[PDB]
Protein backbone atom coordinates (compact mmCIF):
# COMPACT_ATOMS: atom_id res chain seq x y z
CA UNK A 1 0.00 0.00 0.00
CA UNK A 2 1.66 3.32 -0.80
CA UNK A 3 -0.41 6.52 0.28
CA UNK A 4 0.52 9.52 -1.89
CA UNK A 5 0.94 13.29 0.63
CA UNK A 6 0.70 16.93 -0.65
CA UNK A 7 3.55 18.78 1.08
CA UNK A 8 2.11 21.67 3.13
CA UNK A 9 2.41 25.05 1.03
CA UNK A 10 5.61 26.78 2.07
CA UNK A 11 7.68 23.29 1.79
CA UNK A 12 6.57 22.76 -1.71
CA UNK A 13 8.01 27.08 -2.40
CA UNK A 14 11.37 25.69 -0.70
CA UNK A 15 11.51 22.65 -2.79
CA UNK A 16 11.24 24.98 -5.86
CA UNK A 17 13.37 27.94 -4.74
CA UNK A 18 16.08 25.14 -4.09
CA UNK A 19 15.54 23.74 -7.46
CA UNK A 20 15.05 26.32 -9.70
CA UNK A 21 17.33 29.53 -8.16
CA UNK A 22 20.57 29.89 -9.78
CA UNK A 23 23.25 28.64 -7.61
CA UNK A 24 26.33 27.03 -8.04
CA UNK A 25 27.79 26.52 -4.60
CA UNK A 26 25.37 22.73 -4.64
CA UNK A 27 28.56 20.63 -2.44
CA UNK A 28 26.84 22.05 0.90
CA UNK A 29 24.13 19.30 0.65
CA UNK A 30 26.50 16.71 1.88
CA UNK A 31 27.54 19.13 5.11
CA UNK A 32 23.92 19.80 5.18
CA UNK A 33 22.49 15.79 5.29
CA UNK A 34 25.82 14.76 7.90
CA UNK A 35 24.10 17.55 9.99
CA UNK A 36 21.02 15.65 10.43
CA UNK A 37 22.60 12.36 10.73
CA UNK A 38 24.87 13.86 13.79
CA UNK A 39 22.12 15.26 15.33
CA UNK A 40 19.95 12.12 15.28
CA UNK A 41 22.76 10.06 16.59
CA UNK A 42 23.40 12.81 19.26
CA UNK A 43 19.35 11.48 20.09
CA UNK A 44 19.91 8.52 20.69
CA UNK A 45 23.32 8.83 22.56
CA UNK A 46 21.40 10.98 24.90
CA UNK A 47 17.49 9.00 25.10
CA UNK A 48 20.06 5.86 25.72
CA UNK A 49 22.09 6.97 28.38
CA UNK A 50 18.77 6.49 30.86
CA UNK A 51 16.93 3.53 28.76
CA UNK A 52 20.32 1.37 27.65
CA UNK A 53 17.47 -1.11 25.85
CA UNK A 54 16.94 1.62 22.85
CA UNK A 55 20.72 0.42 21.92
CA UNK A 56 19.52 -3.12 21.47
CA UNK A 57 18.60 -2.13 17.83
CA UNK A 58 22.42 -1.50 17.35
CA UNK A 59 25.09 0.14 19.67
CA UNK A 60 27.48 1.77 16.98
CA UNK A 61 26.25 5.43 15.96
CA UNK A 62 28.23 6.08 12.38
CA UNK A 63 27.54 7.51 9.64
CA UNK A 64 28.49 5.37 6.07
CA UNK A 65 28.46 7.37 2.63
CA UNK A 66 27.97 4.89 -0.20
CA UNK A 67 28.25 6.14 -3.89
CA UNK A 68 27.00 3.92 -5.92
CA UNK A 69 28.01 4.74 -10.00
CA UNK A 70 25.63 1.63 -11.72
CA UNK A 71 22.51 3.37 -9.73
CA UNK A 72 24.02 6.84 -9.79
CA UNK A 73 23.34 6.96 -7.02
CA UNK A 74 24.91 8.41 -3.11
CA UNK A 75 23.72 7.00 0.32
CA UNK A 76 23.81 8.99 3.36
CA UNK A 77 23.06 6.53 5.91
CA UNK A 78 23.33 6.74 9.91
CA UNK A 79 22.37 4.75 13.00
CA UNK A 80 20.98 7.73 14.73
CA UNK A 81 17.06 7.97 16.09
CA UNK A 82 14.93 6.66 12.93
CA UNK A 83 11.71 8.42 12.59
CA UNK A 84 7.98 6.76 13.36
CA UNK A 85 5.81 6.92 10.33
CA UNK A 86 4.29 10.25 11.86
CA UNK A 87 7.65 11.80 12.43
CA UNK A 88 8.75 10.89 8.95
CA UNK A 89 5.07 12.44 7.02
CA UNK A 90 5.44 15.70 10.21
CA UNK A 91 9.41 16.14 9.51
CA UNK A 92 9.85 16.03 5.68
CA UNK A 93 5.98 17.04 4.45
CA UNK A 94 5.35 20.35 6.40
CA UNK A 95 6.72 23.02 8.36
CA UNK A 96 6.89 21.35 11.72
CA UNK A 97 9.70 23.14 13.91
CA UNK A 98 11.98 24.49 10.73
CA UNK A 99 12.53 28.04 9.84
CA UNK A 100 10.95 27.14 6.48
CA UNK A 101 9.29 30.98 6.96
CA UNK A 102 12.17 32.29 7.97
CA UNK A 103 14.82 31.40 5.26
CA UNK A 104 12.80 32.19 2.41
CA UNK A 105 12.41 35.57 4.14
CA UNK A 106 16.15 35.40 4.55
CA UNK A 107 16.52 34.85 0.85
CA UNK A 108 15.03 38.30 -0.07
CA UNK A 109 17.09 40.05 1.98
CA UNK A 110 20.87 39.15 1.00
CA UNK A 111 21.02 35.46 2.30
CA UNK A 112 21.83 32.85 -0.27
CA UNK A 113 20.75 28.68 -0.12
CA UNK A 114 24.21 27.57 1.87
CA UNK A 115 22.59 29.39 4.89
CA UNK A 116 19.74 26.76 4.96
CA UNK A 117 21.20 25.03 7.32
CA UNK A 118 20.69 27.82 9.91
CA UNK A 119 17.04 26.84 9.61
CA UNK A 120 16.62 23.56 10.42
CA UNK A 121 15.73 22.64 6.69
CA UNK A 122 19.23 21.76 5.54
CA UNK A 123 17.55 18.21 4.13
CA UNK A 124 15.97 20.20 1.33
CA UNK A 125 19.59 20.86 0.02
CA UNK A 126 19.04 17.18 -1.27
CA UNK A 127 16.88 18.76 -4.12
CA UNK A 128 20.25 21.21 -5.70
CA UNK A 129 21.91 17.48 -6.75
CA UNK A 130 19.11 14.67 -6.64
CA UNK A 131 15.88 14.71 -9.27
CA UNK A 132 14.54 11.90 -6.84
CA UNK A 133 15.62 11.38 -3.01
CA UNK A 134 14.06 8.01 -1.38
CA UNK A 135 14.31 7.91 2.94
CA UNK A 136 14.46 4.52 4.74
CA UNK A 137 13.95 4.73 8.18
CA UNK A 138 13.80 3.05 11.38
CA UNK A 139 12.96 3.60 14.73
CA UNK A 140 12.61 1.78 18.03
CA UNK A 141 8.98 2.47 18.37
CA UNK A 142 7.73 1.86 14.84
CA UNK A 143 8.21 -0.63 11.40
CA UNK A 144 10.95 0.50 8.33
CA UNK A 145 9.20 2.71 6.36
CA UNK A 146 10.11 4.29 3.14
CA UNK A 147 9.45 8.23 2.30
CA UNK A 148 10.04 9.42 -1.86
CA UNK A 149 10.08 12.48 -3.99
CA UNK A 150 10.76 13.59 -7.06
CA UNK A 151 9.34 17.18 -5.76
CA UNK A 152 6.29 18.53 -7.86
CA UNK A 153 4.47 19.17 -4.54
CA UNK A 154 4.10 15.48 -3.62
CA UNK A 155 5.73 12.43 -1.64
CA UNK A 156 4.88 9.20 -1.06
CA UNK A 157 4.96 6.80 2.48
CA UNK A 158 4.90 3.23 2.14
CA UNK A 159 6.32 0.14 4.32
CA UNK A 160 9.96 -1.32 3.53
CA UNK A 161 10.02 -4.68 3.66
CA UNK A 162 13.25 -7.30 2.55
CA UNK A 163 16.30 -5.10 3.76
CA UNK A 164 15.32 -4.24 7.48
CA UNK A 165 18.01 -1.56 9.09
CA UNK A 166 18.07 -2.21 13.00
CA UNK A 167 17.67 1.70 13.34
CA UNK A 168 18.50 5.38 12.03
CA UNK A 169 17.91 6.98 8.27
CA UNK A 170 18.97 6.27 4.98
CA UNK A 171 18.95 9.18 2.32
CA UNK A 172 19.15 8.19 -1.24
CA UNK A 173 19.91 10.87 -3.45
CA UNK A 174 19.47 9.56 -7.41
CA UNK A 175 21.44 11.95 -8.76
CA UNK A 176 20.92 14.62 -11.67
CA UNK A 177 22.96 13.52 -14.83
CA UNK A 178 25.03 16.45 -14.36
CA UNK A 179 25.76 16.01 -10.77
CA UNK A 180 27.76 12.76 -11.06
CA UNK A 181 30.72 14.48 -9.41
CA UNK A 182 29.43 13.96 -5.83
CA UNK A 183 30.10 10.23 -6.78
CA UNK A 184 33.64 10.11 -7.48
CA UNK A 185 35.71 9.39 -4.50
CA UNK A 186 38.44 12.52 -4.29
CA UNK A 187 35.26 14.83 -4.26
CA UNK A 188 33.37 13.17 -1.90
CA UNK A 189 36.70 13.42 0.37
CA UNK A 190 37.68 17.13 -0.73
CA UNK A 191 33.81 17.84 0.63
CA UNK A 192 33.61 15.77 3.91
CA UNK A 193 37.27 17.76 4.72
CA UNK A 194 35.98 21.03 3.97
CA UNK A 195 32.67 21.05 5.48
CA UNK A 196 32.55 18.01 7.87
CA UNK A 197 35.70 17.75 9.54
CA UNK A 198 34.70 18.01 13.59
CA UNK A 199 31.78 15.85 13.18
CA UNK A 200 31.61 13.73 16.08
CA UNK A 201 31.27 10.44 14.73
CA UNK A 202 32.97 8.52 12.19
CA UNK A 203 32.09 8.88 8.90
CA UNK A 204 32.68 5.79 6.56
CA UNK A 205 33.42 6.66 3.28
CA UNK A 206 32.69 3.50 0.56
CA UNK A 207 35.03 2.06 -2.03
CA UNK A 208 32.96 0.98 -5.24
CA UNK A 209 33.15 -2.63 -6.03
CA UNK A 210 34.16 -2.29 -9.93
C1 LIG B 1 14.74 12.39 13.25
S1 LIG B 1 15.97 11.23 12.66
C2 LIG B 1 16.60 12.00 11.24
N1 LIG B 1 17.70 11.50 10.75
C3 LIG B 1 18.21 12.07 9.65
N2 LIG B 1 19.34 11.64 9.11
N3 LIG B 1 17.55 13.08 9.04
C4 LIG B 1 16.37 13.54 9.53
C5 LIG B 1 15.64 14.57 8.85
C6 LIG B 1 15.25 14.37 7.52
CL1 LIG B 1 15.56 12.89 6.65
C7 LIG B 1 14.54 15.34 6.83
C8 LIG B 1 14.15 16.52 7.46
C9 LIG B 1 14.52 16.75 8.80
C10 LIG B 1 14.12 17.95 9.42
C11 LIG B 1 14.51 18.21 10.74
C12 LIG B 1 15.27 17.26 11.45
C13 LIG B 1 15.64 16.06 10.84
C14 LIG B 1 15.27 15.77 9.51
C15 LIG B 1 13.42 18.92 8.60
O1 LIG B 1 13.78 18.90 7.20
C16 LIG B 1 13.44 17.54 6.73
N4 LIG B 1 15.88 12.98 10.65
MG1 LIG C 1 19.00 28.41 13.38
Amino acid sequence: EVETFAFQAEIAQLMSLIINTFYSNKEIFLRELISNSSDALDKIRYESLTDPSKLDSGKELHINLIPNKQDRTLTIVDTGIGMTKADLINNLGTIAKSGTKAFMEALQAGADISMIGQFGVGFYSAYLVAEKVTVITKHNDDEQYAWESSAGGSFTVRTDTGEPMGRGTKVILHLKEDQTEYLEERRIKEIVKKHSQFIGYPITLFVEKE
